[PDB]
């Protein structure tokens, strides 16, 4: 069925747009990762028979959680698309494959939990990924979602360029981790600001396209407001269901995943744009300039917070 969707052409010129908002064609969220495979990558890249069906697995084993879903990997997936649709002669063929493979992958079978939470209560696998513990589980299942049979759609090329595009994918997927983010648009402003950034040097790409999951995976800052406001319910309605879980153990939850806080999330909002968002689009707009209106549109949100911080 996969196979037959072919998305409408009103939605051609609305898709490539960086704050284009998938939440109301839920039914088309597959096909659409098809098409932006099919106009990043080209059709008979990959073998369309198996790609629907890596596609259709990959939404399986994403969990019914509020907000870490299926619906986040599409997104996510879609602002990649744009930014690599803006970006186009700068990023190799197995690299638009990669990344985009990455996005729709990168929360793979997320329970609605922080890293913290794991660690700090002993999860079985807190004790297989120690460190960026669910970004490394996302990569496990990635692989072996990969490996079923008639799933591996990168079978089709060398075994070197094979094991080129996974640990593209893993880099990837392991940079979702907003922990080793703060670290990594550091050493990019630093290479930045002393002239040092050189797109040949594999190490720099890295942390480029990192900071570039970063930016995807924090797209929904980057929507007009009033898809901007009803995402953030759907990230809050994540974070108190974990306190929630949290004052059932005697534990006090951090204000952030407590429900009971809900008058601090204005404040709490514009904060995480100012430590976060801002410093992370703006170092990617300065990277990649095609990619500012993800910065505009970050700030024109921001404004919005403080306008219901103020009552404005
Ligand atoms: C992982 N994930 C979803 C995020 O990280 C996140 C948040 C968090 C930060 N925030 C807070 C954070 C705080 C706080 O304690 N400090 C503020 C900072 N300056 S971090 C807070 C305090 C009281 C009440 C609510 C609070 N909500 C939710 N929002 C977004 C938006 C888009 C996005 F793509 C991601 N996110
Ligand atoms: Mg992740
Ligand atoms: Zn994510």
């Amino acid at each position: 069925g996969l196979m037959q969707f072919t998305l409408p052409v009103r939605l051609c010129k609305e898709i490539e747009l960086f704050h284009f908002d998938i939440g109301p064609f839920e039914n088309m969220w597959p096909g659409i990762f098809v098409y932006m495979v099919h106009r990043s990558c080209g059709t008979s890249c990959f073998e369309l028979e198996k790609l629907c069906r890596f596609i259709m697995s990959v939404k399986k084993n994403y969990r019914r959680v509020p907000y870490h879903n299926w619906k986040h990997a599409v997104t996510v997936a879609h602002c990649m698309y744009a930014i690599l649709q803006n970006n186009h002669t700068l990023f190799t063929d197995l690299e638009r494959k990669g990344l985009l493979i990455a996005c729709l992958c990168h929360d793979l079978d997320h329970r609605g939990f922080s890293n913290s939470y794991l660690q700090k209560f002993d999860h079985p696998l807190a004790a297989l990924y120690s460190t960026s513990t669910m970004e490394q589980h996302h990569f496990s299942q990635t692989v072996s979602i990969l490996q079923l049979e008639g799933h591996n759609i990168f079978s089709t090329l060398s075994s070197s360029e094979y094991e080129q595009v996974l640990e593209i994918i893993r880099k990837a997927i392991i940079a979702t981790d907003l922990a080793l983010y703060f670290g990594n648009r550091k050493q990019l402003e630093e290479m930045y600001q002393t002239g040092s950034l050189n797109l040949n040097n594999q190490s720099h790409r890295d942390r480029v396209i990192g900071l570039m999951m970063t930016a995807c995976d924090l797209c929904s800052v980057t929507k007009l407001w009033p898809v901007t406001k009803l995402t953030a319910n759907d990230i809050y309605a994540e974070f108190w269901a974990e306190g929630d879980e949290m004052k059932k153990l005697g534990i006090q939850p951090i204000p952030m995943m407590d429900r009971d806080k809900k008058d601090e999330v204005p404040q709490g909002q514009l904060g995480f744009y100012n430590a976060v968002a801002i410093p992370c689009y703006t170092t990617l707009t300065q990277i990649l300039p095609p990619t500012e209106p993800l910065l505009k549109a970050c700030r024109d949100n921001l404004s919005q917070w403080e306008k219901v911080i103020r009552g404005e």
